[PDB]
């Protein structure tokens, strides 16, 4: 399977960190940007999982901040 999926576990947990919460508390099916969730956190993202040959725009990421949708976004997205 992809293995780097596992990078997605990292990434959730990555925002518990900034977030100061614990990774029970956070909605994956709300929107993260209901959090505190700004731009330099979601621009890093996507150079985070870039590096295992994750291809997203930063909008889609925008138009359903999720990680349900996002792990979608990392795993296929749609190309490039
Ligand atoms: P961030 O707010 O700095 O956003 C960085 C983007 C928008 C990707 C850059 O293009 C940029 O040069 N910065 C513009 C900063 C700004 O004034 N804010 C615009 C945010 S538009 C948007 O869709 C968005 C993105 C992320 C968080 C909140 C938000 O409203």
């Amino acid at each position: 399977d992809n293995r780097h999926a596992a990078d997605y576990q990292q990434l959730r947990e990555r925002l518990i960190q900034e977030l100061n919460l614990t990774p029970q508390q956070l909605h994956e099916e709300s929107n993260l940007i209901q959090a505190g969730l700004d731009s330099i956190r979601l621009m890093r993202w996507l150079h985070w999982f870039r590096k295992n040959g994750y291809r997203l725009t930063l909008r889609e990421l925008y138009a359903a901040p999720t990680l349900a949708a996002w792990n979608q976004l990392m795993l296929s997205r749609s190309p490039e």
